[PDB]
Order: structure tokens, then C-alpha cells, then sequence
């Protein structure tokens, strides 16, 4: 009845409310290991201390020094947890490259994946489709939860569209003239090292919701051409399918991480008071419009490298990832994220193929960043 | 994989929608058999035409002789249709007390019930679901057919709440010295119309949504909702809300009925979320609007005492149509009714046992607008 659970990536915002929710919840769940990078070191030793958990892992080489009492340590050592830890739940919440190896290792291992690292979907692609079996990836981000709840409404064949939600972000309702020159401070992007303000420009630029249309394609093998994006500022619904007959199910609650965690975590079991319902006593209203295509073309170039397959989308995020941080460093102009990307993809024939190994994946991200940074350079 | 479908009421709104459906689905679907009351005699006529079914109920005597070509004609002529033919599915939108007992006669054949008749299990109440087996009711209205989707996201530990939408009628935001000069004519009257406006439809369907789906009166609850595109929704243990959403139109939900559990390709129109919408919450004012309260109180009472509830709605309705009661007097009276109503939570054993219940409602609630 109890599940095993292996939290990696522990120290982030998504580990610390898995950790939150398995301790209100130890009939249904037990912590029996924990992962994060060195640089994190601190918080994961109060966390050890906490949990009692002693299974424990520095994801990389690095607080060298300071590991003489941890279990595994080193390259790849969140690895080599997942590989030698029994448990029911392996929780994926490894920001960017670390989350890759350990993904394919859970699955390996036969475990569920709670899926949080984007990475894993995004640049592994096949790679993790071919080692993982039906059901056994449940992801953790609010969108794709929502869409995992509606999809209960009806057997595969009669879904007709996956239609995942979007706030906008903060240029909603912007023309390209109005985008031409704002500022990466405009975006809502300040300094921090951490993916935080990547993270606020891709919301701005629709890179993230790119990268989504691209992680529910794999994650439900839909089409990209069933998978539409629509814009909803309240955020209250979190996606919604719609099926062959006409009916959409739709998946709404306020906003809160440890809802679409909890399931991840429990699936397919729901956890009792994981998080707050809407209250329907209170006026409201969900307002829906749709997506700008023309003035936010990232999308369509996300289904564009999804179709094109392969090391395509590793191709499409590694080449986000380095013309953002040009925008961030004020570099480039707002346009030129979205414009250098599909530049870099019009060149990146050769990386179509799938991935025959974690080495071409690799591969394929350090290429579009040398052809991004490239196209950053002049400009 | 042809159910074989009767309709019953084949000559209304629903039942029309219905063949419309089936003709659409002749894969799916085979009509083999309609009722309906002789009113629309042209209608029946037209449909036996098209459809080709020759085994036809009609409820009037005087209609069927017009024919004289009719297998079943009188009182319980669509009952006897049921029990004589071989169906998968029995659609009943039969109208008020005239659905009772086919849907007692198809409930004892085995067939699935697509149940568009709400007296059947409102007023009926155990007398139905003693007749019925597990799954064997599948609604037909737009709410309970949501609640059945959404109910589709978890187990049934896992429901905290169940949420019927009401459109909130035409009287939305009216005060009762508002509603004191309401004309038949305002409140669209029509009988479900009238009730829609007084908010005794939501109050049946949360009478009709616990005896479905065996959920306690406290955990239903009714949200305003006037673009009804959400149509229903369930609120799970966890936090989470899963709802049922489309364009109104009843053809969604009769072919998920008829096809249960199977959807069916093409039945509705989608939502097209490529142009801007919105969807508005609000809660229901009970002070002005307690009719839902009172379906409460009355479904916690059980026994005969819903089945008091929409007789006395009928008689106090057709009062306020007759120009002798004021709009809310016909809750008023429904309250009025029902608190005199003490010796009528007992468990009805037979037909009679209701229809004993509704006499003494209807004259009760005459007995008030006497009075008024
Ligand atoms: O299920 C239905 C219905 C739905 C669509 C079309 C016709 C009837 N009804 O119960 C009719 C009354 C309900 C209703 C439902 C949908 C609409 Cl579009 C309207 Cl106007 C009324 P209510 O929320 O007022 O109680
Ligand atoms: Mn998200
Ligand atoms: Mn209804």
C-alpha cells in the first residue's frame, strides 16, 4: 500500500513539495532517497536529517571535499541511486542535462516516473519512449497532469484534440511593433543564476509553451497537428481535451503545484487534501481567447521540430536556451529568440535522425548552441 | 454492435434529436419502436414514413382511430410497446406521469433505460431503483451526462463534490418584489422553461443527480452559470475539478446515453477555442431562489416526499399559468406543501403508493392557492 519513493532534484521548488506532501501523507507514501547537486549540498544534509532518509546522492562532482559520508557522489551518481534503489516512484525533478540519465535509468528500473525534468522529453525524446512502457511515465507539470485527467474521459480512439492553456504571459494582446524593443526587465526576466529568469522569458516568449506542445506529443502520442494552445489568463483550467462526439473535459483548479505532484506521486490514485478546490461560491469567470500566431510563432516552429523528429527538438530548446540568454545579456532583440531559432533549425537537417544514444543528443545540443551562438554574434 | 432503440415521446424535442442521431449512426443504432401522446399525429406519421417502424404506441384513442392502423393505442399503450418488443436501449422522454410506468416495464426487460423522463425517478424514487440493476439508468439530461463523464476522473472514494451548473433562468439578479410581477410571458411560458426559470429543475435534477449516483445532499451543489457550456463538474478529494463543456445541444448527450459507454463521432459541435469566450460563475441567490434547498430537504426526507415535491411544483405552476398565483408563490407553495408533507416519507411499495403521494400534493397546493 506505502510507495517507494525516490526524490531527485529534492532541493528545488518541485522536491521540497513532493517532501511537503509525502510527510502529511506516510500511510501512502515513504522517502527512500534523495538527490541533488553539490551546489545544494547544505539543503540536502538538512533534508537527510529531516527525513531520517540516509540514501543520498550529490548528483555531480561537485562539493568534493564535503562527501565523505555520502553514499553516492560524483558524475552521474543520481544514476547510480536510481539504478541501486528499490522503490515504486522515481520523482524526476533534476533541473536541464542532469535529469536525462537518471529518467532513462527509472525506467530501466521498471518503477513509475513522475516526470518534472523537461530535458528528458524535450532533448531525450525517443531515447526515453523506447525504454519506457505504457503508463509508465506521469508527469508532474500542471498542463500535462490536466491533460492525464481528461483523457479518462474517453478510450484513445475517440480523442479528437489536446488543448492546453496558457496565460500568455505579459506581452498577451502585444503587436510585433509593440515587441520590437522591449526589454528582457520588461519580459518580467531580472538577473539570477538559475533557470528562474529563462524560465519568466520563455512564458513571454511562448517557448514554453512550445516546449509543452512538444513534451504532450510525446508524453500521449498525439499528432502535433491535435494539439492546439489556447489562452487563458486566469490559469484556473489547465488543460482540457476534446473528444470525436463534441465533448470536451476540462481540468480546473487554483493555482498549486502540490495537486499535480501529489497525483504524479500516487497515480492512479488521488491524495486526499493535497491541495485547495475552486470554490464555486465566489463569482468568477474563465476567459479564453486565442493564441497570437503571427506575433508568437514559437509554437508552431516547436510542432514544426516535433515533426521534423529525432535530436530536432533537443535542436530547438539548446538553440532557445542560448539565444534567450543573448536577450537576457542584452544582446539581441526580443524577435531574434524565436528568428535565430529557426534559423538554426532550417540548418539542422543532419540531426533529424533519432538518437541512438545519450551521446547523440549530447551531440545534437552543442551543435545548435555553437550555430546559435553564431547567429548571436553578428547582429 | 446495432442496439436496437426504442423511442418513447419519439414526436418531442428530445425524440426527434434522437432519430436524427440514429439515422445518423445506422452502424450504431436501429430504431424498433416509438410512442408517442397523438398530439402530434403528423409528426408520428412522418416518422413511421421515414423511419420505416411499423410498431407504434399512441397514448390517445381518438388519435389512433384516425389511423386505425396503430398496434398499440390507450393509456398504457407505449408500456405494453415495451414489454412486446425485443430492444438493447429504451429511450424515454415521455412527458410527467405518463413515463412512470414504461420506464417500470423497460426496466424489467434488462434493456438499458436512456431515461429523459425526470417523474420516472423523481417522483418513482426506490419503486425505480428497486426495478433497476447497476448501470442499467444512464441519464439523458446535459448535467447528469456530464457528472457520468467527469466521474470518469477518479474512483468513486475519490469525489468530494458534485457540481450541477443552472443557467439561473431569466430572473438572475431579481429581488422576490421583483419577481412578484413576473407574467407567464417573462418566465417563457413550457413546462421545463417555466421550471428553469423558478429554479425546481435544478432542485429535480439534484434529486434526480443523488438517486443516479448515490451521492449525499450535502455534497451537490447547483453554481449559476448563464452560458451553459459547462454543463456539470466533479470536484475530487485532491483539489481538483474536473467539468464537462460544449456548446448546448441535447444530441451530446442522448448519443452518449444510447451509446454508453462508447461516445459517438459527430454527435455535437465542439467548442472552438480559436475565438474568445467566457465563462461566467456565480453563486445561486437561495433567499430569492430556495427551490434547490427545498429538493433537499425533501430528497433527505425520501420516500414519497420528492414525488410531493414535483406534484405540488405541477399544480402550483399550472396556478400562476391560470393567472391565480403570483411567480413565487409556486415555490412558496412547493415550501407550504412540503412542510405539511410529514406523514409522506414512507417507502412507496406500488404505482399507487406514488400516485397516492402526488393526489394528496396537488390537492394540498390547491388547498393554498385557495387561499392566496
Ligand atoms: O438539460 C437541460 C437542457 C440543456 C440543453 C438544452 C435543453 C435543455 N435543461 O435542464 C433545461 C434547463 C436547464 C438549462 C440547461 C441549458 C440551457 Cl442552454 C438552458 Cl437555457 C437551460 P437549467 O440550468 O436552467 O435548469
Ligand atoms: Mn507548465
Ligand atoms: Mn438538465
Amino acid at each position: 500500500g506505502r510507495l517507494r519513493v525516490v526524490v531527485l532534484g529534492s532541493t528545488g521548488s518541485i522536491g521540497t513539495q513532493a517532501l511537503q506532501v509525502i510527510a502529511d501523507n506516510p500511510d501512502r507514501f515513504e522517502v527512500v532517497g534523495l538527490a541533488a547537486g553539490g551546489a545544494h549540498l547544505d539543503t540536502l544534509l538538512r533534508q537527510r536529517a529531516q527525513t531520517g532518509v540516509t540514501n543520498i546522492a550529490v548528483a555531480d562532482e561537485h562539493a568534493a571535499q564535503r562527501v565523505g559520508d555520502i553514499p553516492y557522489h560524483g558524475s552521474d551518481a543520481a544514476t547510480r541511486l536510481v539504478e541501486q534503489t528499490e522503490a515504486d516512484v522515481v520523482l524526476n525533478a533534476l533541473v536541464g542535462a542532469l535529469g536525462l540519465r537518471p529518467t532513462l535509468a527509472a525506467l530501466k528500473t521498471g518503477a513509475r516516473l513522475a516526470l518534472a525534468n523537461k530535458e528528458s522529453l524535450v532533448a531525450g525524446g525517443s531515447l526515453v519512449l523506447r525504454a519506457a512502457r505504457p503508463g509508465q511515465i506521469v508527469p508532474v507539470d500542471s498542463e500535462h497532469s490536466a491533460l492525464a485527467q481528461c483523457l479518462r474521459g474517453g478510450t484513445p480512439d475517440e480523442v479528437a484534440k489536446l488543448v492546453l492553456t496558457a496565460s500568455g504571459g505579459p506581452f498577451r494582446g502585444w503587436s510585433a511593433a509593440d515587441l520590437e524593443h522591449v526589454t528582457p526587465e520588461q519580459a518580467g526576466a531580472h538577473p539570477t543564476w538559475s533557470m528562474g529568469p529563462m524560465n519568466t522569458l520563455n512564458s513571454a516568449s511562448l517557448v514554453n509553451k512550445g516546449l509543452e506542445v512538444i513534451e504532450t506529443h510525446l508524453l500521449f502520442g498525439i499528432p502535433y497537428d491535435r494539439i492546439d494552445v489556447v489562452v487563458h489568463p486566469q490559469s484556473i483550467i489547465h488543460s482540457m481535451v476534446t473528444f470525436i462526439d463534441g465533448s470536451t473535459i476540462a481540468q480546473a483548479s487554483p493555482p498549486d503545484m502540490k495537486l499535480p505532484i501529489s497525483l504524479a506521486l500516487g497515480w492512479p490514485r488521488r491524495v486526499s487534501g493535497a491541495a485547495a478546490a475552486c470554490d464555486f461560491h465566489t463569482a468568477s469567470s474563465w476567459e479564453f481567447e486565442p493564441l497570437d500566431t503571427d506575433v508568437f510563432p514559437a509554437v508552431e516552429l516547436a510542432r514544426q521540430a516535433g515533426v521534423a523528429g529525432g535530436c530536432m527538438t533537443a535542436v530547438y530548446n539548446a538553440a532557445n536556451e542560448e539565444a534567450a540568454a543573448a536577450f537576457l545579456a542584452g544582446r539581441i532583440g526580443f524577435p531574434a529568440i524565436v528568428g535565430i531559432i529557426a534559423d538554426v533549425l532550417h540548418a539542422a537537417d543532419q540531426w533529424a535522425v533519432e538518437p541512438a544514444t545519450v551521446d547523440d543528443v549530447l551531440d545534437a545540443q552543442r551543435w545548435a548552441r555553437e550555430r546559435a551562438q553564431r547567429a548571436v554574434s553578428g547582429m
